[PDB]
């Protein structure tokens, strides 16, 4: 009864991380705004991956994993952070 | 929470793309949801947002879609999903 990432990259060109959903829906962040992802370069944020079933966002070099419905419900890291 | 700054229909790739007031973009295919089955291109850019801004409105064809429940993969109620045999 979810969305589910079917596909994920990081969109050089408009600074982006897309996510094309399984249900042909797409969902993309400014990876700025991710708690986690700051000042990561271009080249390391390129190297993300799915993950859970299909609603983590993982990057194993940096050891950072983002709940995609957690995204897309605007959460993009803890209080604290959001701050 | 999340919430439509702007919406509207791109026709070359056939969606919705709405601009989300936190900075992030969400676009689904308007012909999966409920009330737009049939809709013509012209039709669905007729798109507006009305709500604080969690719904997408289309004036002439009368629909009303949610975007939470778009962005949770709800497309209409599960009376119309079930009539889809």
């Amino acid at each position: 009864n979810e969305p589910r990432a079917a596909k994920a990259r990081y969109d050089r060109s408009s600074a982006r991380v897309i996510v094309d959903l399984e249900n042909g829906c797409t969902f993309a962040f400014p990876p700025r705004l991710a708690q986690g992802l700051e000042g990561a370069s271009d080249d390391q944020l390129c190297a993300v991956e799915i993950l859970g079933q299909g609603y983590g966002l993982h990057w194993e070099t940096l050891d950072v994993d983002l709940s995609l419905p957690g995204l897309m419900a605007g959460i993009f890291g803890t209080k604290a952070w959001m701050a």
